[PDB]
C-alpha cells in the first residue's frame, strides 16, 4: 500500500452546530486510505448500533451507509467499525472478554454485523485493558477474533476482515493492559493515541501532544512524548510497520492562574472555556482555535516540543497546526512507520472557509501530502500563524 492515513468520524458531529456541524458527505473520498466509524456499541454482548441514526430503517439512510457511500467514488478505501472509546468505559469489555463462551458470543455476533453493513473491518477501543486478568483477554479477544476472521474470509472468499486496536502512550497503561508482542501480532495494525498526554487534570500547562517533551519537563515526565511513546510500543514488540501514529485535530485548552505567566509548564487554574461548537471545556477543535488566533490570540511555537500553544487572555491552548503536523510526518517517514491515524476527520477545517488558508482539510491534507504525496492542489499554502497572530 504504502503509508496509511486513518481517519476516525465521529457520529455526533452530526449534532454540532453551525461552523462545525459535519455530515459524512463532508468527507472527501480519496483523502482518507482508512476510516475508522466511532462508535459502535454492546449490547446483551453483541456487538450493536449505538443509536438508530447510524442504521438505515425507514428508507432514510443512516450513517453506517452514508459513510460506506464513499466507496463508490473511491474503491480502494477501507472503512472500519470502531467499538468503545472513553465513554464506554471498561466493565462491559471486561465482561465480554471474561470467558470463551462470552468472547465467541460477541465474535459470532460482530462477523455477521460488519458483512451486513458493508464495513471492512473493526477497531477495538478498549480504554483501557488492566490488571493481569484484563492483559490475557485482551489478548485472548484479539486472538480469537483474528483466527474467526480468517477462517470466515475463506469460507466466503472475499477479502480478510480486518482487525485493529486503538492503544494508549501512557507507559504505566502499557505496562499493565497489553501484552505488546501478543496483542501486535494478532491486529492488522495498531493506532497509536498519540495525544492527551497533557489536560486539564493537571495542575501545569502541557501540550496536547508534544513530538519531544520539554527540558521544562521532569525526567520521569520526559516518557510523554509522541517520540519516547511511539519508540516504546517498538521497544516492547511491535512492528514498525504497524504502528499508524496519531495526530489529533484538536487542542487541550487550560486557564492560566495568571496570564502573564503563559509558557509550557506554567500555573492553570483548571481547564479552559468551552468551545462554541464542541461545547466541552478542556479542548478546542483545530477550526476553533483558528478563530482565536484570527481574533487577537497570540501564538507560539515552541521549538523543543516542535509543536505550538496559543493564548488570548487566560485562555491558553495546545494543539496541532500544518507546521507541527508536517514536521511528525517527516518524523514517520524516518522512523518507517505505518502512516498516520486521525481524531477525529470532524474537528480540522474541512470547510476551508474558518482558519483561511482557502484550503479543505489543511492538515490530513497535509498528512496525505508528506506520507503519499498528493497534492492539496491548486495554490493552497500553509497558514503562517507567526506572521498572522501576535505574540
Ligand atoms: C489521577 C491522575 O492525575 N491521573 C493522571 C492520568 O489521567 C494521566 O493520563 C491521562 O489521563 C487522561 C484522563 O485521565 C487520559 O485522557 C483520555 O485519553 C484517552 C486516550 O488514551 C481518550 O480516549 C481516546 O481519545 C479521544 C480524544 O479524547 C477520545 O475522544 C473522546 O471520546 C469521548 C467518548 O468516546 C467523547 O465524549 C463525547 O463528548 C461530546 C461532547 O460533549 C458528547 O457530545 C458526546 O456525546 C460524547 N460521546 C458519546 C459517545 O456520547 C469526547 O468528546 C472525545 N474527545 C474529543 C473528541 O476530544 C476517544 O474516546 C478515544 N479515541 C479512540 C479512538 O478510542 C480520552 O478521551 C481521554 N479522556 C479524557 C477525559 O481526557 C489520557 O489519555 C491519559 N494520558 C496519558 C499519557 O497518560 C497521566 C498523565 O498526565 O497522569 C496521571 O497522574
Amino acid at each position: 500500500d504504502g503509508y496509511k492515513i486513518v481517519c476516525y468520524y465521529t457520529n455526533w458531529s452530526q449534532y454540532r452546530t453551525k461552523i462545525g456541524k459535519f455530515m459524512p458527505e463532508d468527507i472527501q473520498p480519496e483523502l482518507c486510505t482508512h476510516i475508522i466509524f466511532a462508535f459502535g456499541w454492546l449490547k446483551k454482548g453483541k456487538l450493536s448500533s449505538f443509536e438508530s441514526n447510524d442504521e438505515t430503517k425507514d428508507g432514510k439512510t443512516g450513517l453506517y451507509d452514508r459513510i460506506n457511500a464513499l466507496k463508490k467514488a473511491n474503491p480502494k478505501l477501507k472503512t472500519l467499525l470502531a467499538i468503545g472509546g472513553w465513554s464506554f468505559g471498561t466493565q462491559k469489555f471486561k465482561e465480554m472478554s471474561a470467558t470463551r463462551y462470552a468472547r465467541q458470543t460477541f465474535i459470532y455476533s460482530a462477523i455477521p454485523y460488519l458483512r451486513d453493513r458493508n464495513f471492512d473491518g473493526l477497531d477495538i477501543d478498549w480504554l483501557y485493558p488492566k490488571g493481569g486478568d484484563d492483559k490475557k483477554n485482551y489478548v485472548l479477544l484479539l486472538k480469537e477474533l483474528r483466527e474467526a476472521f480468517e477462517a470466515e474470509a475463506q469460507e466466503v472468499k472475499k477479502p480478510r476482515l480486518l482487525l485493529t486496536a486503538a492503544v494508549p502512550v501512557g507507559p504505566d497503561n502499557i505496562k499493565s493492559g497489553y501484552d505488546v508482542p501478543a496483542v501486535a501480532s494478532y491486529l492488522d495494525f495498531i493506532n497509536l493515541m498519540a495525544y492527551d498526554f497533557h489536560g486539564k487534570w493537571e495542575r501545569e500547562t502541557g501540550h496536547n501532544a508534544p513530538l519531544y517533551a520539554p527540558s521544562s519537563d521532569s525526567e520521569w515526565r520526559k516518557q510523554l512524548s509522541v517520540d519516547h511513546a511511539a519508540h516504546l510500543w517498538v521497544k516492547l514488540g511491535a512492528p514498525k510497520e504497524k504502528l499508524i501514529i496519531g495526530m489529533p485535530t484538536y487542542g487541550r485548552t487550560f486557564t492560566l492562574s495568571n496570564p502573564n505567566n503563559f509558557k509550557v509548564n506554567s500555573p492553570a487554574s483548571g481547564g479552559g472555556k468551552a468551545g462554541e461548537y464542541t461545547k466541552e471545556s478542556g479542548f478546542l477543535a483545530y477550526y476553533e482555535v483558528c478563530e482565536i488566533l484570527r481574533n487577537g490570540g497570540a501564538y507560539v511555537w515552541d521549538d523543543e516540543m516542535k509543536v505550538p500553544y496559543a493564548i488570548h487572555g487566560d485562555q491558553w491552548v495546545g494543539f496541532d497546526d500544518e507546521k507541527s503536523i508536517r514536521n511528525k510526518m517527516r518524523w514517520i517517514k524516518d522512523n518507517s512507520f505505518g502512516g498516520a491515524m486521525v481524531w477525529t476527520v470532524d474537528m480540522d477545517d474541512f470547510s476551508g472557509g474558518v482558519c483561511g488558508g482557502n484550503v479543505k482539510y489543511p492538515l490530513i491534507g497535509a498528512m496525505r501530502e508528506e506520507l503519499r504525496g498528493i497534492s492539496r492542489g491548486k495554490d493552497a499554502k500553509d497558514v503562517d500563524w507567526a506572521s498572522v497572530a501576535a505574540s
